[PDB]
């Protein structure tokens, strides 16, 4: 009834108990991923998440409160229970606040903040601490392709040799240009028909995505899903749109060699 994994988030860095100290109150931070014990988190059926025999703990339950390691028995019960929603958040049920990395840098200290569905609030519980590299196959068995910073994404015939068809699926729930990992698939607004482009990763809600069980790629803040505009690949426009279940909104990841 328990299992142990890393937790990968912002910029592909991992949740790390700072300096590897286990004394009560030691902050959680981002640090490059590894196998050290202070990055190994055990998920127990009691909804605790433990490292080095101690619990991930909200040191307070307010906007901006720090998350620390603390003795599981002596901490407040409200402070040591967590849930891992399917969209990749890590939520403290008592407060409703979510784990947030407010900066991308190593040594950034993790905070509970109001959920805004930001990419800074996306996490992946996994033993593979590298981004998964895949083509994103969609409408007409075509492949999603990048076309540079600030430009639209669009569909093209799948080519094993097209680097701009290769996507790094990061633990913070961002979809990144594999060959330029500072750049993120980004919706240019949260309204229906807003265009999906490539922009510098800035941890924004516009840069967060969820691969749901229906084959959709969902932007959690807007609720909207990636859509090949008008089922017309020649428009070279991918938008966000309400989920319809139609072929122009169905996507599969295909892992690359
Ligand atoms: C919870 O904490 C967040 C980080 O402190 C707040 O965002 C920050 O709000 C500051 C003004 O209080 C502003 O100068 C900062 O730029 C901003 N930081 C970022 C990165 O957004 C947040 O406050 C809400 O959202 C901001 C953008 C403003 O609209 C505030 O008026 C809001 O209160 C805090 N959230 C809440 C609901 O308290
Ligand atoms: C969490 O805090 C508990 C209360 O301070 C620790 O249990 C206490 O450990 C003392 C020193 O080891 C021991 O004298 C006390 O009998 C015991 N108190 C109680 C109420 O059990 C606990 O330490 C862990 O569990 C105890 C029982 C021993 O097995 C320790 O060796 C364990 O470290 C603290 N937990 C951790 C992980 O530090
Ligand atoms: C995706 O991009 C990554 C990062 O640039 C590429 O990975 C590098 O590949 C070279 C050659 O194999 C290795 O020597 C490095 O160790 C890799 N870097 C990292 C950080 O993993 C990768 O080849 C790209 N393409 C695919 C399909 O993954
Ligand atoms: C093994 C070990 O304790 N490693 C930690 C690492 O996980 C990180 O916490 C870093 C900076 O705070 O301090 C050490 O290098
Ligand atoms: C079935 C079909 O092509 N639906 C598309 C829809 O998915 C979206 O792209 C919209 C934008 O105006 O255009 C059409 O309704
Ligand atoms: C698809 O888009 C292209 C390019 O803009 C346009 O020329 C064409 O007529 C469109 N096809 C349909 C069926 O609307």
């Amino acid at each position: 009834t328990s299992f142990t994994r890393n937790i990968v988030g912002r910029d592909g860095l991992c949740v790390d108990v700072r300096n590897g100290y286990d004394t009560d109150g030691t902050p959680l931070q981002l640090w490059p991923c590894g196998t050290q014990r202070n990055q190994r988190w055990t998920f127990d059926s009691d909804d605790t998440i433990r490292s080095m025999g101690k619990c991930m703990t909200a040191n307070g339950l307010n906007n901006g409160s720090n998350i620390v390691i603390f003795n599981c028995s002596t901490a407040a019960e409200n402070a040591i229970k967590w849930e891992v929603p399917i969209d990749g958040s890590i939520i403290n049920p008592s407060s409703g606040l979510v784990m947030t990395a407010p900066r991308a840098a190593s040594r950034t200290i993790l905070l509970l903040e109001d959920n805004i569905y930001a990419a800074s609030q996306g996490w992946t519980v996994t033993n593979n601490v590298k981004p998964i590299v895949a083509s994103i196959v969609g409408y007409k068995e075509m492949c999603l392709q990048s076309n540079g910073e600030n430009n639209g994404v669009w569909m093209e015939d799948c080519e094993a040799t097209s680097l701009q068809q290769q996507w790094a699926l990061y633990g913070d729930r961002t979809i990144r240009v594999n060959s330029t990992r500072g750049l993120c698939v980004t919706t240019n607004g949260y309204n229906s028909k807003d265009l999906i482009i490539i922009l510098k990763c800035q941890g924004l809600p516009s840069q967060r995505w969820f691969f749901n069980s229906d084959g959709a790629i969902v932007n959690p803040k807007s609720r909207l899903v990636m859509d090949v505009r008008a089922s017309n690949v020649s428009l070279r426009e991918i938008i966000i749109f309400p989920a319809t279940g139609n072929p122009n909104q169905q996507w599969v990841t295909q892992v690359l060699p």
